[PDB]
């Protein structure tokens, strides 16, 4: 009804399947709710999808022909484009019979950045809306900051889809963790002045490159999620419903 | 003795490891050679490495443990931490003994670009080379070729080492295709220009962005190689040799 599509991407252990089954949960109280597992390669989902692509094709029976892991994954995307039409139009098809479709990427964000199914999917939904999680571990040094920001930046340009950066598992964060992010990420000044006491080429060349007061909207506002306390769900149905208005 | 470090970074059918072998041979004419595999997931390797994690930890092995594809290739990234110090210092001693060290990364760029190994250890390596080669296919629209670019910057402000954007098997491309790929890639004014015809958020999410007149040094020379018939290795190596003075 209210047919807004939430695509979930971030890398190994980023917890993007528990988050899309557990945002599926919090969501299924006031909304009808779809799953769709685009992952050729994940042992074991908590959610029941009405697409699940490892029905079509697995990498690991894929790699019992002699693919190699970095092969069989691959060859895994390129088979499923075989089956192109059928997932668009299955998915097209969920989405007109329900308020959310979470669509659950590949473990391995390059295999949807950069192969034609996941880009060519994207590319004929309608507006959907992209989130970017990301293991507050990578989050170590002020560049880590610009970086996380940057490559949501990309995600956008190369799904042509509105990417909201996202920090998951905050609930391990010991709250100095917790406040130390959000100064770096939700204060512009305090990121940018910090990015100057780097006297080399790469706290050089990484200055000059957050510029905020560029692009339309240049500052994007992170979340920070938690599938273990349900926080910030809240805030990404709210960035949901408003990137369905806008 | 010229002590530089090359290292190839792409995606699956990028062909880097063909390309790694090939520029190898190239180089083994006029000057000494070292091979690092940090790859646990590739089959087979067309050079004889001076370094080999596979020697220590494969993704396969992993598997057979009961680990689903995407979480043993995290895993083994995991493992090989245990040798950090070791491959830092396997890799430092290659590097004083040879004009070049050719580093083949991971099949996953982002096991590379996201796992503390790979980022770690570029890190501690001195100023060593980046060559981010892309599959010319990926080349269809306008936008794909500001986020060659894009992602290009990205690496080297993950891994905080100069990045070279590169096409490869162009021995492939049909010379209209090569007509069209330098035409976006080194007229600033064509691609840029292009970008406006755009009526969409993403050509207009796209276009404030490809700010060439933006960083230092703004746009970068992009290189056009194959291994099949040794094109732009000339120019690659008087890019290593160009970095290592500057
Ligand atoms: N503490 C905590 N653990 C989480 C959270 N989200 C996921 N996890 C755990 O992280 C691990 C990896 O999660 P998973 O979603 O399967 O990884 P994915 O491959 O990115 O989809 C699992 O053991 C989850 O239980 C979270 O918000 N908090
Ligand atoms: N025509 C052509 N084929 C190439 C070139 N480089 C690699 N290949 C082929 O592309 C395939 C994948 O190459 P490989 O280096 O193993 O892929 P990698 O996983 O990115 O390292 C192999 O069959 C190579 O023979 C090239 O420059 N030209
Ligand atoms: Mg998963
Ligand atoms: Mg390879």
């Amino acid at each position: 009804m209210a047919s807004m599509i939430v695509v979930f991407v971030g890398t190994a252990g980023s917890g993007k399947t528990t988050l899309t089954g557990e945002f599926g949960r919090y969501l299924e109280d006031n909304y009808k709710v779809a799953y769709v597992n685009l992952d050729t390669g994940v042992k074991e989902l908590p959610y029941e999808p009405s697409i699940d692509v490892r029905e079509f094709v697995t990498v690991e029976e894929i790699m019992r022909e002699g693919y190699g892991p970095n092969g069989a994954i691959v060859e895994s995307y390129d088979r499923l484009m075989e089956k192109f039409n059928e997932y668009l139009n299955k998915i097209l098809r969920l989405e007109k019979e329900n308020d959310y479709v979470l669509i659950d990427t590949p473990g391995q964000m390059e295999t949807f950045l950069f192969h034609e199914f996941g880009v060519r999917l994207m590319e004929n939904l309608p507006y959907p809306l992209v989130v970017y999680i990301s293991d507050p571990e990578i989050l170590k040094k002020p560049n880590d900051y610009c970086f996380v920001r940057f490559f949501a930046l990309l995600i956008d340009l190369r799904l042509g889809a509105t990417t909201i950066p996202a920090l998951n598992k905050v609930d391990l964060l010991s709250e100095e963790e917790k406040e130390r992010h959000r100064k770096y990420f939700e204060d512009i000044d305090y990121l940018t002045a910090r990015l100057k006491l780097d006297p080399s080429m790469q706290g050089l060349m990484a200055y000059k490159m957050c510029s905020m007061m560029t692009e339309v909207l240049p500052p994007v506002r992170v979340l920070y999620l938690s599938a273990k306390t349900r926080e910030g769900f809240e805030d990404l149905e709210t960035l949901a419903y408003e990137h369905y208005c806008t």
